[PDB]
């Protein structure tokens, strides 16, 4: 027990390792519609989210949930992707001087943990494509946020869009519920 | 790394985390997350430690510091390393899980928003504080929106709150922090 350390399954080392520039949000948001079914495949959560440059489309870094595999609660996708973009960086903020203006690109809406990370985190815009409800819907948990969160992303200029692609994660979400059972079905 | 999200740990932590500790008493378990607080300063990390203890025996599981700045990582504060080294060494991503003992968090501070989150998520069934929000926003640390009534929302959850344990001895630290 020497450091926090949640290892990257191999698809989401090679998200982070290779240069990728996606102008459109559709382009961005397809990418990480991209991981969340490459995650569910490499046993994780329906879950994903990167770090643009918001005004060049360059991808800094992604991240997934891995909180089952890594045993670690705090894995949520946008944690790791935050996090990873930091180190990549070599800031805890992503607002630092002389860094251009970063954007998180998300499958869903965040939870209060992420919710909180987004704020001290230094994005300065916050892009989702499922809803609070369709998540909760298949027992993902958002837990409480404070009322209007995101009106209190926009007061701390930290832009807010939700809905981007949201037909695509939705049938992501209802496709891992569905093989989330412990009895076999070789179609899962 | 290109294949992990790593936080290293200071020597005081490494060793926190992997010296026996059994600390009985609540106030046994915060003045040893006091301890740590010290510890981090002089380590160039913000003035925060927690540490997840079994909740009856009191042998402690983890402990975390604020390592934002050295680790160049906003996520890294205390209660989220203190919790994640708890799941780690458990082997488990649920604090809670059948067979595990109660956990409980104990902190030097009333947990951000983020942190909030962390911790219902984490399993823990308990949450014991020293200083306040009021105190850590009073040297210039922001806890962000939390929920109306965010120590209700843990409650509903089935994890015990106690806050003020300690009060002042966190303070002083505090305010040492800040003067300096
Ligand atoms: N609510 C929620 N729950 C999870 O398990 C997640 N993992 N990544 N983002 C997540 N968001
Ligand atoms: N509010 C707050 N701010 C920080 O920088 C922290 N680090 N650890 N707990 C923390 N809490
Ligand atoms: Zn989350
Ligand atoms: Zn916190």
């Amino acid at each position: 027990n020497d450091a926090l350390h949640i290892g990257l399954p191999p698809f989401l080392v090679q998200a982070n390792n290779e240069p990728r520039v996606l102008a459109a949000p559709e382009a961005r948001m397809g990418y990480v519609l991209e991981l969340v079914r490459a995650n569910i495949a490499a046993d994780g959560g329906p879950f994903a989210a990167a770090v643009f440059e918001r005004d060049s489309g360059l991808l800094i870094a992604a991240g997934t949930a891995r909180v089952v595999p890594g045993r670690c609660s705090a894995a949520h996708a946008e944690i790791l992707a935050l996090s990873l973009a930091q180190a990549k960086l070599d800031t805890h903020d992503l607002s630092a001087d002389g860094l251009p203006a970063c954007e998180l690109v998300t499958s869903a809406e965040p939870c209060v943990m992420c919710f909180g990370a987004v704020i001290w985190s230094g994005v300065r815009s916050l892009v989702c494509a499922a809803r609070s409800d369709d998540v909760e819907a298949i027992g993902f948990d958002e837990g409480p946020r404070p009322e209007n969160w995101m009106g209190g992303l926009e007061a701390r200029g930290i832009t807010v869009t939700t809905g981007l692609l949201r037909d695509a994660a939705c049938a992501l979400l209802r496709e891992y519920n569905a093989c989330n059972g412990v009895i076999y079905n070789a179609r899962c």
